[PDB]
DNA sequence: ATATATATATATATATATATATATATATATATATATATATATATATATATATATATATAT
């Protein structure tokens, strides 16, 4: 049917999901590949209500809930993320 | 003819050396019951989230 996403993008996205972050000092290939395809990464993550926050100064990428603020409740609840309390 | 007494005979008790068989003290090997340790499971609590059912405002 449709074409396939670049294997590097898929791998980096799955890494970022597994660990909830990517680090320039640890996995430079995935980090730079994601940053060079940022629109693609936000497009993939968009329909899960997920988005990437980025930090070039600290060299850190991370996920962040894209739910619009106070969408239905005072403080949101997202099915795929569990809000643990330490 | 019987009874006392004779040298030798019957035969063994004892002695020694020898072997083999058994009893003991000791050393040594294997089986055992238990102590220590790491991963696993149980139940506990703390908190989040999912669920059913209801209160309320609403459609037609």
């Amino acid at each position: 049917s449709e074409t396939r996403t670049l294997q590097k993008i898929r791998e980096a996205t799955q890494e970022l999901l597994k660990y909830g972050l990517l680090e320039e000092a640890s996995k430079p290939n995935l980090y730079r590949i994601v940053l060079s395809h940022p629109e693609e990464v936000t497009r993939i993550l968009e329909p899960l209500d997920l988005d990437i926050g980025i930090d070039e100064i600290r060299g850190l990428l991370y996920v962040k809930v894209r739910l619009d603020e106070t969408p239905a409740q005072d403080e949101w609840a997202h099915p795929l993320v569990r809000r643990q309390r330490l």
